[PDB]
């Protein structure tokens, strides 16, 4: 089977001109890409071309007002760029930000297209800026457009409306935008694992707690796995996958799996404060490959330790390529509490839960 890879160095143009050291660095993606070359993973992949998303494709998830204001930043002066970005929560904008976000989205669209048309079995998308905090009508948390959400809708747009898409968000932060975009949607199952700390961790909303299970026809199709009081690592993530992610995913039976694959839960990351190892990410990837006839697209989200994310994402690509999972302790009490709270909330909706 063939593994696709998409990477375009033009996504490095998006930058913070008032803090050249801001953690969401252009070098995030070049470091990951270089490590794929060093480890001889890139040469094993089918190279998928990048492309710009169109404005009509952005409209699958975003309002015209939001597309209009971000598009207008392409021709702003530095003072106007600073003012606009300070209007959002945790955003910086450069004149290249809009086109880079278009490239991140269209790269993932081409990757989803390649998977669904059978050109490759699975794929990895080394892209920035990230997507999962972006709402229908707002930029937030380094994200302008919700790449993962857009890719789900794009995939349905080129197959059928009811194509079942699982989005597993293992970025350490809650993907508030992805949850809200699909909150009332039973065609897109959103499962997020995130540091929560009783609502006092970015993006700082109780919308991320385990009891937000969806709305309307979407009740049960939104699974939040919030972590509290603990430096969670491989044992907690493996246990969450065993008890929640994989049983629910199997009952949903997705046809396409997208991973909002932040690597800010990795050890070494100062923004996430967790200790998930590269081998841990390999095991999570390997479990997801058992779904959707292997149709898995790994999409970079957050992740800010340049070595950690390069090592971690490389391990995921190795798994997609078919390499054997690498070698990989009981849980903390609060992790057990978190998993039991999700199990109780979702027992009405998922009969396979135990
Ligand atoms: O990686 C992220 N999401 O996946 C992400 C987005 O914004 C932030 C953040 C912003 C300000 C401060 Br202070 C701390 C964290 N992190
Ligand atoms: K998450
Ligand atoms: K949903
Ligand atoms: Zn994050």
């Amino acid at each position: 089977p063939i593994t696709g890879l998409v990477y375009d160095q033009r996504m490095m143009l998006h930058h913070n001109m008032w803090d050249s050291h801001h953690p969401e660095l252009p070098q995030r993606i070049s470091r990951i890409f270089s490590r794929h070359e060093e480890l001889r993973l890139l040469s094993r992949c089918h190279r998928i071309p990048a492309r710009l998303a169109t404005e009509e494709e952005l409209a699958l998830c975003h309002s015209s007002k939001h597309i209009s204001i971000i598009k207008s930043s392409e021709h702003m002066k530095p003072r106007d760029l600073n003012r606009l970005g300070d209007e959002y929560n945790s955003i910086f904008i450069s004149n290249e930000s809009y086109t880079c976000a278009l490239l991140a989205a269209g790269s993932c669209f081409n990757s989803a297209q390649a998977i669904l048309t059978g050109q490759v079995r699975n794929a990895v998308a080394i892209v920035r800026p990230p997507g999962h905090h972006a709402e229908k009508d707002t930029a937030c948390g380094f994200c302008f457009f919700n790449t993962a959400a857009l890719t789900a809708r794009y995939a349905q747009s080129i197959t059928r409306e009811s194509l079942r898409v699982l989005i597993v968000d293992w970025d350490v932060h809650h993907g508030n935008g992805t949850q809200h975009i699909f909150e009332e949607d039973d065609s897109v199952l959103y499962i997020s694992l995130h540091r929560y700390e009783d609502g006092a961790f970015f993006p700082n909303s109780e919308d991320a707690n385990y009891d937000k299970v969806g709305l309307g026809k979407g009740r049960g199709y939104n699974v939040n796995i919030p972590w509290n009081g603990g430096k969670m690592g491989d044992p907690e993530y493996m246990a969450a996958f065993h008890h929640l992610v994989m049983p629910i995913a199997r009952e949903f039976a997705p046809e396409l799996v997208l991973v909002s694959a932040g690597f800010d839960a990795a050890r070494g990351d100062p923004l996430g404060g967790f200790q998930v190892t590269p081998e841990g990410y390999a095991h999570l990837t390997h479990q997801l490959m058992s779904l959707a006839a292997g149709r898995v697209l790994i999409i970079l989200e957050g992740g800010y330790n340049l070595t950690s994310i390069s090592e971690s994402m490389s391990m995921c690509t190795s798994m997609l390529l078919g390499d054997s999972p690498p070698s990989l302790t009981p849980l903390k009490t609060s992790a057990t509490v978190s998993i039991n709270n999700v199990l109780r909330a979702h027992a009405p909706f998922w009969s396979s839960l135990r």
